[PDB]
Order: structure tokens, then C-alpha cells, then sequence
């Protein structure tokens, strides 16, 4: 299924430090942000997304269309300038993000009743799973 609305509440998380030191996140940010747990709220019609990423830490929101590129600034994440493109590969949501630096993005599909997704930066994945609320 293509269908990823909803509220998404974290079950797993591997590897999310490794992703954030990547993208050369402060220790500071880092070891507070690696210890909580996330929500991922996803808003689906069509090719319009709104998608959601909070945790006691941050909100981090962004709205795309599938299949159109945008220009980006990750504003408080990393706070850098990317070219942006999410597009499906079957049924697996892929972003990626041009840029500085390299194998930025994201994988997003459902598998079972769950959200299971790859945030990439450089050589890391960070991989998580999310049970819908
Ligand atoms: C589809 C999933 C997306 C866009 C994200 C997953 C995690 C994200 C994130 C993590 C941490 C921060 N900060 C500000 C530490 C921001 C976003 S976005």
C-alpha cells in the first residue's frame, strides 16, 4: 500500500545518532535528541504530503509534492539548502536531497500495520519503526 496517513507513534530506533552526527548535528543537540522518543504525523492526498517529525525536542514540519522538486532549507535539523524530490519506487516513499551532502534522504513504507523508515546521510542509516496511533 501507498497509503501512509496517519499519527505515527516510534516503537524502534537504530542508528539515529549516527544519522545526526552525519549531518555534523552539535554533541549537545545530539545526546539530548538521541534519548527521546519520536512521533511522525503524515496528512496523504493524493501526491499532497504534510509531514510531521516532534519529540519533546522538536518540530520539525514539511510539505511536498510527490514528483516535484523543491528547494529546501532545513531550517532548524542541520540548517543548510537542499534540492528536494520525493517520488515512489513501488510502494516505498523516497526522498532525496541534493546537496552538500551525500546519500541524503529518506525511505518511508508500511509493512504490516507499521511505519518503517531510513533517514540516510553520508555513509549512516538511522532505521525506525512506528506502530499507527
Ligand atoms: C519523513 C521523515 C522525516 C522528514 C524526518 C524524520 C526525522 C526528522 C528530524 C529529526 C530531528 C530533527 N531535529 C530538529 C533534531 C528534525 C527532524 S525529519
Amino acid at each position: 500500500t501507498r497509503d501512509q496517513n496517519g499519527t505515527w507513534e516510534m516503537e524502534s530506533n537504530e542508528n539515529f545518532e549516527g544519522w545526526m552526527k552525519a549531518l555534523d548535528i552539535d554533541f549537545a543537540t545530539r545526546k539530548i535528541a538521541v534519548r527521546l522518543t519520536q512521533t511522525l504525523v503524515i496528512d496523504q492526498d493524493g501526491d499532497n504530503f504534510k509531514v510531521k517529525s516532534t519529540s519533546t525536542f522538536w518540530n520539525y514540519d514539511v510539505d511536498f509534492t510527490v514528483g516535484v522538486e523543491f528547494d529546501e532549507y532545513t531550517k532548524s535539523l542541520d540548517n543548510r539548502h537542499v534540492k528536494a524530490l520525493v517520488t515512489w519506487e513501488g510502494d516505498v516513499l523516497v526522498c532525496v536531497q541534493k546537496g552538500e551532502k551525500e546519500n541524503r534522504g529518506w525511505k518511508k513504507w508500511i509493512e504490516g500495520d507499521k511505519l518503517y523508515e531510513e533517514l540516510t546521510c553520508g555513509d549512516q542509516v538511522c532505521r525506525q519503526v512506528f506502530k499507527k496511533k
